[PDB]
């Protein structure tokens, strides 16, 4: 951006840098994304594509 790349806050995102934080949705290519079921009836479920979680957790708000 033009102050810069930098974030004083990360706002529930990602560090920008790491290929999950690129990703944004089921990588299609884990044990847990392959079970992710289409008909979800719930708001939750840790059994996500670990493609989610950043590989180096640096955007602690």
């Amino acid at each position: 951006g033009p102050l810069g790349s930098e974030q004083r806050m990360f706002k529930r995102v990602g560090c920008g840098e790491c290929a999950a934080c690129q990703v944004t949705e089921d990588c299609g290519a884990c044990s847990t994304c392959l079970l992710q079921l289409p008909h979800d009836v719930a708001s939750g479920l840790f059994c996500k594509c670990e493609r989610r979680r950043c590989l180096r957790i640096v955007e602690r708000s």
